[PDB]
């Protein structure tokens, strides 16, 4: 089997991407944030505290003839941005782009933190990291990809995120029309539960490539590119007037600037992020200070190849017995 679904930016900055997902019988379609940095499929629901729902579409398990309470199971997750959610668990039929999994754990939120409530466009998350990170207790549950894998034509999914435009998540096949050149594959460590890999270096604009190992994660659920402070300083030093602002929370730059590109290495191959992809717009409405799309990871503990980086590439998440990642230009 295969599946193919369009993913759409939630706003004009590409802060996140939403993908329609069919849950239950008859189908209830919710727009989920596909997150290769986590491993829980959770939704706003008829069980979510009413004051914490503000415009999201909810899953109502009582209206699904295939929903079953997973008795005794609870979940609770905290994300790198400080947001969180928790609740109980049903199993139900879940379909993405024509690919159907029966018995998928659908984690129903009883509580969500304010950032989720405040984002009316995201109805939940669909985790695509390794199932060892799934938070369901006392019986850990499998991701949608893990449940689908054996049925897929090939044990892979691909992320093709757009810049200021829709893109595609495919399951079970690699669309050879969706990229240019060849796909370069690179090793993955699953020891932390992430799609963790080592970039071979970077360049700023037309500058020379610096060969240096940068361990990080391919994370579709993180907006920006978070890299070591040395790398980030080298980038922003090429932008007149750019500075790190403790009050804003990262590097800012004059909105009048033209940003240089940023290149990252994948083995001997190179992915070029155009400068425009690094512009996240005014820090507040009407400001002439703009927020940068490349930020330091120093306070995170891990480097994160988020959407800024991934949207410059066609990305293969290869879930073979030994997982690997593939990157191609497009």
């Amino acid at each position: 089997s295969t599946g193919s679904a369009t993913t759409t930016p939630i706003d004009s900055l590409d802060d996140a991407y939403i993908t329609p997902v069919q849950i239950g019988t008859p189908a209830q379609t919710l727009n989920l944030d596909f997150d290769t940095g986590s491993s829980d499929l959770w939704v706003f629901s008829s069980e979510t505290t009413a004051s914490e729902v503000d415009g999201q579409t909810i899953y109502t398990p009582s209206k699904s003839t295939t929903a079953k309470l997973l008795s005794g199971a609870t979940w609770s997750i905290s994300y790198g941005d400080g947001s969180s959610s928790s609740g109980d668990v049903y199993t139900d039929t879940v379909s993405v782009g024509g690919l159907t999994v029966t018995g998928q754990a659908v984690e129903s939120a009883k509580k969500v933190s304010s950032s989720f409530t405040e984002d009316s466009t995201i109805d939940g998350l669909l985790g695509l990291a390794f199932s060892t990170l799934n938070t369901v207790s006392p019986t850990q549950q499998k991701t949608f990809f893990d449940n689908a894998k054996a049925s897929l034509d090939s044990p892979v999914f691909t992320a093709d995120l757009g810049y200021h435009a829709p893109g595609t998540y495919n399951f079970g096949f690699i669309d050879t029309t969706a990229y240019t050149g060849s796909i370069t594959y690179t090793a993955v460590s699953t020891k932390q539960g992430f799609w963790e890999w080592t970039s071979t270096g970077y360049a700023v604009g037309s500058g020379t490539f610096k060969s240096t190992s940068i361990d990080g994660i391919a994370d579709t659920g993180t907006t920006l590119l978070y890299l070591p402070a040395t790398v980030v300083s080298a980038y922003w030093a090429q932008v007149s007037g750019a500075k790190s602002s403790s009050s804003v929370g990262g590097y800012v730059f004059p909105c009048s600037a033209t940003l240089p590109s940023f290149t990252f290495g994948v083995g001997s191959a190179r992915i070029v992020i155009p400068g425009d992809y690094i512009d996240f717009g005014p820090i507040s409405t009407g400001s002439s200070s703009c927020f940068g799309g490349i930020q330091s990871s120093a306070g995170i503990g891990i480097n994160i190849f988020g959407d800024v980086a991934l949207k410059a590439a066609f990305v293969v998440f290869n879930g073979a017995t030994t997982p690997t990642l593939g990157f191609a230009s497009k």
